[PDB]
């Protein structure tokens, strides 16, 4: 293309995603094509040829459509984002004077499954399972901890924190989970 824009987009699982075809509206478009390359699947397209008003789709059963709009804007829509929607979304606009391309690296935000519990010998476990990206785990009060981060095949990350407190005056502890989808302070009785 004569101008290529590459960007990353993060959208929360289950939400609706709207992607603009280019950084600016392009008036003299003769052809608009979205090429969707999903993780482990053949590519499909949604296209619009301007002169004949010929709309196209080879994305049946992929839940990817043009956005519904009165002015027929070349915006792509994902009505309910699944982890499977991760991939490259490329919009190609042909104008008489040149090609414009916008490539989206679409990333899905996944709230972690949080489990927390006391363990034997004044210990506590706090785990943020299969979050995307990794959650962060901190504690109140600070303890002697071992925290691991395990990434899975799906791209989600399990963060597991196991602590012990050598201050016998401490009876209640709080696990603080931070994530792009949400944050929470979680109490544990030792
Ligand atoms: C932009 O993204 C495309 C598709 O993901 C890639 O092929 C291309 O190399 C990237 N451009 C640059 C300048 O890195
Ligand atoms: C293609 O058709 C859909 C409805 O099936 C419409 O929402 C969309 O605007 C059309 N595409 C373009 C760019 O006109
Ligand atoms: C991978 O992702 C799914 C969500 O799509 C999650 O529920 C699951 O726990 C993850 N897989 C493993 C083996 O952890």
């Amino acid at each position: 293309p004569l101008t290529q824009v590459n960007t990353t987009v993060s959208v929360q699982i289950g939400t609706k995603a709207l992607l603009c075809c280019f950084s600016i509206p392009l008036t003299k478009a003769v052809l608009i094509t979205w090429i969707i390359k999903l993780r482990g699947l053949p590519s499909c397209t949604i296209a619009y040829k301007v002169d004949t008003k010929t709309n196209e789709t080879s994305c049946l059963g992929r839940n990817i459509t043009w956005a519904s709009t009165p002015d027929h804007s070349p915006e792509l829509q994902i009505s309910a984002v699944t982890l499977q929607h991760e991939g490259t979304y490329t919009c190609e606009t042909v104008t008489p004077e040149g090609n414009f391309e916008k490539n989206y690296d679409l990333q899905v935000l996944v709230p972690p499954e949080v489990t927390y519990f006391p363990e034997k010998n004044r210990s506590a476990v706090c785990e943020a399972m299969a979050g995307k990206p990794a959650a962060q785990i901190s504690w109140s009060p600070d303890g002697d901890c071992v925290t691991t981060s395990e990434s899975h095949s799906n791209g989600t990350v399990t963060v597991r924190s196991t602590c012990h407190w050598e201050q016998n005056n401490v009876s209640d502890v709080s696990c603080i989970v931070s994530h792009l989808t949400g944050n929470q302070s979680l109490s544990i009785e030792l």
